[PDB]
């Protein structure tokens, strides 16, 4: 019961922490949104970037680059657009983005109060009394979640487009590329495993030799080489199908 | 219950984020409704015109076809008209829609209180205490709905069209189509089971193969080519029955 | 726990979003009654219309006839007749539909406030004050539910009158029909199970052959041409009693 | 019950001790709210670059350098920035450190009340009554905030680059740094059992020794030098392979 | 259920009675909040001193010295600097030791009232009315909280250094002193059991030569002066590494 | 649940019973407190001096003493002084023990009321109203707990010099006297069961021999004097190891 | 449930008439707190001189005698103190002793009222007003109490001289006294066991006997003389050890 | 559930109707609390000289006899007494029983008001006003309390010198008397399952004769003048131990 009771007091304490006030500042308001609007976004868009093993595959040994480039980054800033999406919709933030620069200010009120760029960091804070504020921040509400919305249905018609043209001009058939993925599925589970218990042998064989005190079997060599060789990305060729380039490495 | 507390605490912030007020505005509530219409209805169309296998199959492998492209195209369509009829029947979303062009305030208005366009968006927003629009926006909801109910009507009279006309002109009949069906759906588990244990298969051989170091078995090549042979369509001919392009290609 | 929830809260939204407040207005309050009138009885009539096989046996295949298309359009229309009683009976959609024509209104009232057709909307709209209208909204009130009540009597009969004549001119007896339809409805069963088991095999060797790139067995054919034969509708002859036409179908 | 009593009553005794009320003092405020920033991020700093057991293999022994120490010490200083980085957020420490230096302070407020420094610390404090500084609070507040959310990704992105550097530059490929660190955890666990076992027989053998009062067996002895020579650090050659020291101590 | 209320009652009893009150009086109040300082902190400073079994081991037997020394000091005097950290962070203790010597208060109070050290005393105890104290007991709570985590810090450090140092100089390796740890944990076990067994079977064999009133057996004699030459403490030249002293003594 | 409600019922009634009133009384006071301090303290020193079987061993039969003497009594002084150590950090005891002699008084009280000696006995009774009393009874709140704080820390010091003599100069090392101790266990046990299945022998033979009425068996005889002769308490000599004096009392 | 409604009703309605309301009556008060304290003291008293069947053993067959009369006396007079304890230490019935004969009054109260006398009885009452006796109560109760604790302590040191002096005298040693009191209760244990069962299968001989009508089989004889022979009690003498005098009755 | 319901219902109403008023009446009172004291007495003691099976044995058959009577007579007044103890100590008869006759009342008041034998019967019906009787119904209560615990006493001391006579002058020993008591309960027992299973292989054998219709078997006859030989009370003659006394007439 003690982890469920402190998971609980840390969650309550976080989240009271991370009440938004919205300080009605002149000119300390706009980075208060700004960092509320980019900052998780940006924190969970480096997440993505950086789980995926695609990219890591890729990325080790010592660094058409640009097609799998722009892949893996679209792939990995799916989430980070839900979030701020989420975000927008929800309006605080950029409510409080109502301010930014003073040609924001000065384009959008109407110019009624005369007063606006005075004090107009108060109207989501509440404190300003002019009528035509009060109800300018329903409309900058009403922009944020719009916009939110706008912004969910660009993402969406981005990926409809991604996964179509990357779905339409590729060579080989849909029934096979299907099972081309479950190949390479098990192809992992059946490594994972394999690998596993070829390790764990390796590694019995090397401390008996070792609390005995003598020469080691020398039952066979991964070779370095050869897994670099079977570490190449591309995995494609007309005429050579030989999916998952450890199977094109099966002729010699 | 980590997992359960987060989903609960994450609904609740999406609904109450999710709050529909409607901003009274003159020119900017128009768009307010407009997005709350069109935006999840498209999202859903999209989501539709995504899932369904039978389009990939023919979008695969480098791009009559209008006859499958209307099919596919309600059969997606169906979902968002749901989507879309249970928001207008909510009536909020065209309530605010009232304003939109000025056209339809001056033709709506029974010209009462000769201010109707003026301040009229204060009407949903209840801050407006002219009679005539305390009243209007009854009528307004009233509108929504019953076009809602007028939607969900016509989109059951094409579905049932739609589907009439697709099973009356087929030449082959109904107790064999429904077993037809039926064999499409054995095909498809069938196919996945035996294509599952397959790659299973040929992924032990090969990572054994590999970590001995030696030269795999070579048992036997499913064709790729073969596999876009197989790929096919239409799956029907007066003489050839051979449904399913796979048993149509039996013969050689 | 997800599923409950999403349920149970789309339930409420639904419900709360299907609040009937009757609008009351000159003009267009009569549509409003008449949608939730007919729409919601024409879908279900509808999907009844569609859902039973029997009608669906004949309509495949290109397109007497009177008497199965009757009996099918009765069988159907059973249940939206069920659903507009109730809700006639529920009186609140005829209550609205008070106003209709002119013609109703100058006939209704008794011409006591002389004031009817100004602002007798008003009436369900609980607004208009004048003891007439005030009165005369609970008679609109009786007229829905005994109009509701008269007609599912008037269904009843039809009904009973229905299923009389149906059962009173055929020429088999009784305690045979009987027997007769614990027949088909063996015989329905039979086919599931056996023909689901046959496409199974069928599939199996298909796609053993596939597997291993060889001739099939060429075990049989179920003739297209046989499946329309099996197809028929009428299934009698006072000679060849033969039910089920597949079953007459077992001489040549 | 009496440890889950003792529990509850300890955690609420605690945290009610650790109220936090940020003194209002006009010299003795800023160490208050140093001390409860820095201290406990250095303690989980310093637990941190006390647990891996990486390091100790390093210290250990009467004491190219800088790379393994950096990298341990950045590893070790993930959590207290996490640590601090939920405190910044929390807002209270650093609007405690809203005093510091007086130089802060001059520089901080826009000389509105003219009496900022004499008794600024009443601030968070809420007993200061002028208006300037009763919105001032809220100002550092979201300071507070913002440096702790730029903090958070200030920590993340140089997470990004440590460990996309680290991943970059490593000669051996990716496949098989996975199948390494399997295999290291592999050694470690066997290694826990085996030599659990082995130190049980040896201490059985001597014990039973004593109790008889004889010669013990002396089976063999586990060299203190090659201990010592096994638990060398660096583990790589591009020529031999020979991960885990003790398995680069093979041949010889 | 009777050993629970009783519990219960005597923990509530004992808790209302150690209530702290914090008497304001002139001169013996210092001592009040002294012993709550010390004694508790003394106490457990001595559990510690006591419960170690290193120390025992050393000190049996009629009574270089410094190291071990200092090495059980520290690892007892763990705790209680424990218990007096959470006791000086609640603050109540302090701010009760905020008199103290007259050289305190003079020192301590900025003279605003002119009259701190008459009447001091009855800063915590809330009697007193002067402003300036108000105010400045709550700086002696920031003092005793300040204080408390800087002594918390010190002790950490201590610890790492303490630690590090004794973890740096050692000659053995890290990966067999967590083995050498092992194997003495194993012997403990390993000897409370088989001694356990051992006496038993001796008051065994005795009570029966009891019972029937005849000589004993005299199988073996576990020799004192044996016990006494496996009792020493170092455990370590670097040549006969003989861990654990009853091991290093099976040559003769 | 006769038992469990009679238990409750009882403790009730006896708690309410032993309500401390502290009646203020000028001269009968004293020993209210002075009976509550000692009395429940000679009760649990004389159960403590009574239960230890070590001293009943020396006591029977007919009555280097002092040793032993002492040792038995601070053993068995051990509880008191924890009780009457929580009783005086209870407060009330001595609260009500503080007017005493009115040497104790005069002493005590700073002279201000000039009418302590009178009414003091008031002053736990809070019925006396001059100010220096009403704050005076809490001074002697704080003498109680402080010196029920010292005592129970010279308790402890006492405790720890007694043991680490005790433990410092007896000849024979640690390890072996857990293992003596260990040793005296078992035989208490062993002692206890076989003694016990030999009483119920001795016990049936006899009892059979009545029912029959016929002469004994005269198995054996434990002999009185050698019960006498095994009862002994030092148990030790540097030669004659011979723990547990029936031990010793095996060589002839 | 139905005997435990009864006796949970029967409680309820005996204590409720336990109800304890001390009148305050001139002279009729006394007997009633004497009554209330002696009665149920001398219950509980004669109950246990009642109870132990070590005073019966002495007491049939028509009836040094000291020594044991005392000790069976003391041994069952142990309870009734504790009653008696418990009361006086209730304080209420001493309380309501507190008039008493006269010379009690006279002596007892300061002759503050001079009045005590005529309406003391009131006193427990509450209804005299005199100051002097309103405090005097409290100081009844605490003199009440306080004897009570006095009583209390005077019975454990009663108890300790008593067990101690008839555990030092005695001749033979502790661990032997323990082990006869073993052998008794074994003894006690097989007579109850195998006389209930000799018992039984006299009975079933017997009645067998008289179902068919015939003569006895006569076993044997349990003498009574022989009953009455072994039912001696002093059960010692230095030379013939011979406990439990049906064992001392053996030789002949 | 029906039974259980129309119990609580009975007792409830049972209860509600002893409800116990003591209706002040002038002379009809008296018998009032009279009947209440005796008559549920004197039906408990009736039960108790039912019940005992003792003196039924004595009883039957046409009718030294003092001994017997008294013994029973007292075995069975036991109980009754217990009630009007309990009874007398609720206090309420005795105090409806305070008027009784005019003697106790003429001799009980102190003759304050002067008025008490008019209206004294209104004293526990607390419609009296005097002061005098308003306390002199406490003290009437006292004295039923009072009475109440005297009889109890009384009673337990009859009950202690009756066990005791009757258990000093016997002739046979304690430990026979035990075992003779058991004999007889052994006694009882078998003899109520062997005449049970007697009387069951009697009947069966007759109405299987009845059903058959022809002569029994005339196994045995148990003698009716045995039956009165065997029912004899005494058993006991100092020669003839020959307890119960059908084992007393196994002789001849």
């Amino acid at each position: 019961y003690g982890l469920v009771t402190l998971l609980t007091a840390g969650g309550e304490r976080i989240f009271s922490a991370v009440a938004f006030q919205c300080p009605c500042s002149a000119a300390w308001n706009l980075p208060y949104g700004l960092v509320f609007l980019l900052v998780p976004a940006l924190a969970l868009f480096l997440l993505g970037y950086v789980l995926s093993a695609r990219t890591w595959r890729l990325l080790t040994g010592c660094c058409r680059g640009s097609l799998v480039c722009t892949q893996i980054s679209a792939a990995a800033a799916l989430a980070p657009l839900t979030w701020v999406a989420v975000a927008l919709l929800g309006g605080a933030f950029y409510e409080c983005a109502a301010t930014g620069s003073a040609a924001f200010a000065q384009r959008l009120c109407l110019g009624r109060n005369r007063s606006c760029a005075a004090e107009l960091p108060l109207v989501p804070c509440n404190q300003a009394k002019a009528s035509d504020v009060q109800d300018l921040l329903k409309d900058l509400k009403a922009q944020s979640q719009v916009l939110g919305w706008i912004l969910i249905a660009v993402v969406i018609i981005i990926l409809l487009i991604f996964t179509s043209v990357t779905r339409c001009l590729s060579p080989v058939s849909f029934l096979q590329l299907k099972f081309w993925k479950i190949y390479l599925e098990q192809e992992q589970q059946i490594l994972k495993s394999k690998a596993t218990e070829h390790a764990t042998e390796l590694a019995k064989e090397n401390i008996k030799c070792f609390f005995e005190g003598s020469h080691p079997k020398e039952y066979n060599t991964p070779s370095m080489k050869e897994w670099q060789q079977i570490s190449s990305l591309y995995t494609f060729n007309p005429k050579g199908q030989y999916y998952s380039m450890l199977h094109k490495y099966v002729n010699r």
